[PDB]
């Protein structure tokens, strides 16, 4: 199993608008089935008026730049009809400020009143977020708060209100009875004021439902388990940044530590991906990174158990670094050639890191047999066939400061795995580990 | 009559997908209506996949974004149905590289191949732009060159061929029938290769249709005056510069040689524009000016002959520096209210000049006498009740450095207007006018 989690605005166009939407999507089968992409994970599909749609007005109609519903499920049906998966981003912690259920608690409505969250003569107003720290109650003028954890615009949701679960419920039956294989619930983390409440409030949730439940629980390992298994499929955070850290600072240590620490036998499928949205990509990391360095990182990434999740884009090693507020720097067109003049390019903007003629294009990269998507396609092909390693064990045979070297194998299986993190060659057991790269016996 | 030039996008969104369209730029009519508004000229709004949207792909469809065909009738009604019109943008001049026409040309189709300008052994390979002074040739990889004066994916069309004439003849009258009020045609200073083949083909392209046609030459006066007579309208990059540069200098002087040059007796209409996507915004004029100096361009602007113009939120304060490649920098999101998150707004992409809360929305001057917008509609609902003024005769009663006054009569109509460049008071035949004031009597 293999994942790809996809910006729409930015994969694929289909329309001749450079706008990505759901008929590019469906026209980009090839090159997903080409990498060997299991399931796409789509951000926002929602209508919403920003630009990364997560303060959702409407669940039940979609962005119309991305298409009509129609469009959408014909999307749906040419994935299934090829063996992918669709897994839709679901933000469903919080609805935006204008989804007519706030607008109506808003104008004096009780029923929807009920819907969100208000300050209470014995609630902190002070009250801040845990990183950041900036505060969740927001101020109207009749003196009214009512707490948003994300921003004074995406109005937290009361999920202690039994008629928001069912409204909320009913919704993932409705995505999921039109085709949807799975969610990735947006902010998991978040659903109740307590650690106990949300394992519980999600054991009810997805009671009798089935389907690829990826949850985002940006944490500490010792958390994402005690949800772990509710779900089936973890977003690994703290994987997924060891790895990095680890080629980076070119140190086994860390990446050690969490491997046991976040990935060993686990009630659940821990999602291992190369970067995302909320941070600078894979090609960034840390002011950037060697070109061989990202494959890397890659091949780590594909030859660990759990379930490898790509960023769409990273497979080239598009840049991008994290900002705010315009977090847009991270989503650039994805460059299908060279000019990025291509009947199916996106372009709604100009690239900020990403622009025309970088020598990072899928026409490029694809021919130069050295680039990292040539690369990337080698370990999505070698994974591909490997679907054992997903569940496999992990066994270390050699913890070195600058290589690793561990055993992945199961009842009918056996792979050992030969990672190299500094610049110049090691050995281990007759096998010539070359400098920054990944072996497999 | 008062124009405004909408970028689409960047307006009022009508599908709740934070992206301007058709159905909210006919939801925004109350607004334009109010605003005084007597035709919108609105930006590329066929298929492309550019965010501006030059580079056309097809001019029978229309940029999926926006919307339909449908809809965008049921915008071109209700745009009627307040005394309005709609003004096209209509980049004929070439076609964008995915074009069909081109595509087809680039195999070598008969028909086709002659649809565009290919190089010649006898042919500069190395020309230039006349101002940036760039390539026009651009070279294939089997030798060939095509010509693309606005980049190798902006190939312009033969017009010294019929059927390219032709071809474009049908597309204006088609959205003509479709109730479209005139046209901004766009590079219309480059459709032929001499001074006089451009004239003779406006003249003739032009010879049996009605409308509103407004030319795009930036060029000297003089070249504006030969084409003027044809068109009927014509942007006026002459004065609408001075009436900036003028202000930002406090010194009349250039802004009385051109308001001499290209507004006294013309046969044809001169529009002045606050600005437009090409360059800053006015706001941002030279370093931006002062609130003071913005205000004063705005009264200079509806108190001389000629058709006021003003660019999309330019009435709101809204500063913009220009530069490339992303020009979209000018093109910030329309704000509404402060928090631009209310039905209607778009926000595609995080603004670039003119975030939120800054004090420069339209809910938050509409409820001040001294912001910029209420300044604006002053202007434009004076000019309202002086039609006249259009095709007004001047004369200058008074030529100071720092002070400019004179008069604007007809037959049955006169006005005297006093200007005041500098930031010191000035007193003229017993009439004192504050730092940059208009006053008109
Ligand atoms: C309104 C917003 O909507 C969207 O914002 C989105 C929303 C709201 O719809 C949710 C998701 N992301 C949330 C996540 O659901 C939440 O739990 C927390 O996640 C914080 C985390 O809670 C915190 O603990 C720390 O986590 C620590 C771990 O606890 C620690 O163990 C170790 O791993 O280090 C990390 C980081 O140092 O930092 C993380 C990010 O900085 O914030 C992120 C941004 C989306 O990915 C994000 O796009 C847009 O993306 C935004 O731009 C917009 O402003
Ligand atoms: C493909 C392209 O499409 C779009 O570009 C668009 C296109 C392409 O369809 C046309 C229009 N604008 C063109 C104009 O139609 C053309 O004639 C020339 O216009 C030049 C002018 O020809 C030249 O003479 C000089 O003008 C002189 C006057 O002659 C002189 O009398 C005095 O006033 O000083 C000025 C400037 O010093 O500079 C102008 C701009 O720099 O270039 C501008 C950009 C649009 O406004 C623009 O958005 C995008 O904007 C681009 O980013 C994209 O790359
Ligand atoms: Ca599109
Ligand atoms: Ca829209």
């Amino acid at each position: 199993m293999i994942g790809y989690q996809i910006y729409v605005r930015s994969f694929r166009d289909g329309n001749l608008d450079g706008v990505g939407d759901f008929r590019g999507l469906k026209n980009a089968v090839s090159y997903l089935k080409e990498l060997g992409i299991d399931f796409v994970w789509l951000m926002p599909v929602f209508s919403s008026i920003s630009f990364h749609g997560y303060d959702v007005v409407d669940f039940y109609s979609f962005k119309a730049e991305y298409g009509s519903e129609r469009e959408f499920k014909e999307m749906i049906e040419a994935f299934h009809d090829s063996g992918i998966k669709v897994v839709l981003d679901l933000p469903i912690h919080h609805t935006g400020f204008l989804h007519t259920w706030f607008q109506k608690a808003l104008k004096g409505d009780p029923h929807y009143r009920d819907y969100y969250v208000w300050a209470n003569k014995e609630t902190d107003l002070d009250e801040r977020r845990e990183w950041d720290g900036e505060k969740i109650w927001h101020p109207l003028e009749d003196g009214r708060f009512y707490r948003g954890l994300f921003g004074p615009f995406s109005p937290d949701l009361n999920y202690d209100n039994p008629q928001v679960f069912d409204e909320m419920k009913r919704l993932v039956l409705h995505l999921l009875d039109m085709g949807v294989d799975g969610f990735r619930f947006d902010a998991a983390k978040h659903m109740r004021d307590t650690i106990e409440q949300n394992v519980r409030f999600w054991k009810y949730f997805l009671s009798d439902l089935k389907g690829i439940f990826l949850a985002e629980i940006w944490a500490e390992a010792r958390m994402v388990d005690e949800h772990g298994r509710i779900f089936g499929y973890m977003l690994n955070f703290d994987t997924s940044h060891c790895i990095k850290e680890a080629v980076w600072k070119e140190n086994t240590r860390v990446l050690i530590e969490s491997i046991e620490r976040a990935v060993i036998a686990k009630d659940y499928l821990p999602v291992n991906f190369t970067s995302n949205h909320d941070m600078s990509r894979l090609a960034s990391f840390e002011g950037g990174f060697s070109k061989e360095k990202i494959k890397l990182s890659i091949s780590i990434l594909f030859t660990l158990p759990g379930v490898p999740l790509v960023f769409y884009g990273d497979e080239l090693g598009m840049k991008g670094v994290y900002q705010k507020p315009n977090t847009e720097v991270v989503l650039d067109p994805f460059p299908w050639n060279e000019s990025m003049c291509v009947e199916g390019q996106t372009f709604w903007k100009w690239p900020a890191y990403n622009g025309p003629f970088s020598g990072i294009s899928v026409e490029y990269q694809k021919r130069d047999p050295d680039s990292i998507l040539s690369h990337t396609l080698g370990w999505t092909r070698f994974r591909k066939e490997n679907q054992w390693i997903d569940r496999a064990k992990l066994e270390f045979l050699c913890k070195e400061d600058k290589f690793l070297v561990y055993r992945l194998y199961d009842d009918q299986h056996s792979l050992k795995v030969f990672h190299n993190l500094s610049g110049e060659e090691v050995v281990f057991e007759g096998v010539k580990m070359k400098p920054y790269k990944t072996e497999v016996v």
